[PDB]
């Protein structure tokens, strides 16, 4: 019940991509039970980034998923302790972006800390050439594994000039709450779309929106 109808989040992010160091911060809010949220994001060091902001988008919030059909909510159950997540995104043209994240709750506000390693992005590929046009909608499948929850998804990054770049995502979410105090879900799906409200100055400011809704087969 530490998770109310409207919640605010604050985030710190640091990492490198192809050797380029950067940091970002964000402030956001959303409706955890409706599965919607928006974050206002700033590149605060290393800007303007020499790579498409799109590769960072999935690293800016699992408490904001509308868990329907009575699906136990691993994320909302984890508070006040919180949870971590860890992920590899593999791009078909050779780049990989891993991220590790901590989610905690401090004085009613969600606090995210994220670490990023982006490696081997092709120098003349669309990510390093900033020739990308955002993500299509996607679905993640989630089920218990390794004492946490494993998630898998595939995403398509739209490209300037047509065509898409395919990626796979593989995540593990880990609760910082004793397992005995968690009701695990069974296998399920989360459908989500990630959109921009606005951006400015070579992606050094981006306002990002996500809607995410959990379900079974339909």
């Amino acid at each position: 019940e530490l998770i109310s109808e409207n919640m605010h989040m604050k985030l710190y992010m640091e990492g490198t991509v192809n050797g380029h160091h950067f940091k970002c911060t964000s402030e956001g809010e959303g409706k955890p039970y409706e599965g919607t949220q928006t974050a206002k994001i700033k590149v605060v060091e290393g800007g303007p980034l020499p790579f498409a902001f799109d590769i960072l988008a999935t690293s800016f919030s699992k408490t904001f998923i509308n868990h329907t059909q009575g699906i136990p909510d691993f994320f909302k159950q984890s508070f006040p302790e919180g949870f971590t997540w860890e992920r590899i995104t593999t791009y078909e043209d050779g780049g990989v972006l891993t991220a590790t994240q901590d989610t905690s709750l401090q004085n009613g506000c969600l606090i995210y800390n994220v670490k990023i390693n982006g490696v081997n992005f092709p120098s003349n590929g669309p990510v390093m050439q900033k020739k990308t046009l955002g993500w299509e909608a996607s679905t993640e499948m989630l089920y218990p594994a390794d004492s946490g929850l494993r998630g898998h998804s595939q995403m398509a990054l739209k490209l300037v000039g047509g065509g898409y770049l395919h990626c796979s995502l593989k995540t593990t979410y880990r609760s910082k709450k004793p397992a005995k105090n968690l009701k695990m879900p069974g296998f399920y799906f989360v459908d989500r779309k990630l959109e921009r409200i606005k951006e400015a100055d070579k992606e050094t400011y981006v306002e990002q929106h996500e809607m995410a809704v959990a379900r079974y087969c339909d």
